[PDB]
């Protein structure tokens, strides 16, 4: 096996894109249609929304995901925060880094943009996992899902 | 005192709203050009990116503010989800219930784009006052600063 990371591709829902995704969460059944109008959607916002995926060179399947959304603020002399996503790896691939690799990936964007910070949300088991990548935990997250 | 919600206006910035964030967290001396500057860029993004202020009438002043910025997804059926920011009242109208107000104006406004589900993160000491609003605590952020 063999890993090559660079950002998300129109092509890509051939690879596994979306399953990748749903060892994360639900995603449905999402249609060739549904997922071009969505790529394209996101790519509208240039560098202030970029997903990263691993491919495994072998099976030519994504075995890693995660993506990042630049917010502008008024706050931090109308600063921008990264606010990192979809993280994902595919279980068979645990164990090979590639996870620190994404998350590293999406920093290095928003530094490069000129953020002042970046931030997501775990779980309590993975706080160490995102401690190894230079995070701190010292907020927790409220959700309200509309089911 | 009397109290009018709304959303953020280009003439706020001489309403105390860049004064009112700096109970948040440092703003700077954020500048009348480079308000106007982020206004637009915000403003350009339209019903994906809204951020509410509550007025005091008496005093002409901006007593409570929040933010949202609808992210779009492939997961969930390339579905939308509400990313809530920049929550402050102003200390002198605490216990005003000014800060659900803009909480649900900012969920409504979430609910009616048909995003999925809203989160925010807080601290530890606030999950009961979003739990008023209907939240729920099941996961934790991680932050890191490039300062
Ligand atoms: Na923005
Ligand atoms: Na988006």
């Amino acid at each position: 096996e063999t890993f090559k990371i660079r950002k998300l591709e129109i092509s890509d829902k051939r690879k596994g894109f979306i399953e990748l995704l749903g060892q994360l969460t639900v995603t449905g059944s999402v249609t060739d249609e549904e997922f071009d109008r969505r790529f394209e959607e996101i790519r509208s916002y240039g560098d202030d929304h970029v997903i990263c995926v691993i491919e495994e060179e072998t099976s030519g399947k994504i075995a890693a995901t995660g993506s990042v959304m630049i917010e502008k603020k008024f706050l931090r002399n109308c600063g921008k925060a990264g606010h990192i996503e979809d993280v994902v790896v595919d279980s068979r691939f645990r164990g090979k880094q590639l996870g620190k690799k994404v998350v590293e990936f999406l920093m290095d964007h928003c530094k490069s943009m000129g953020c002042y910070k970046v931030i997501l949300d775990c779980s309590v088991e993975n706080k160490v996992f995102y401690e190894k990548c230079g995070m701190s935990n010292k907020s927790i997250q409220m959700s309200k899902y509309f089911d």
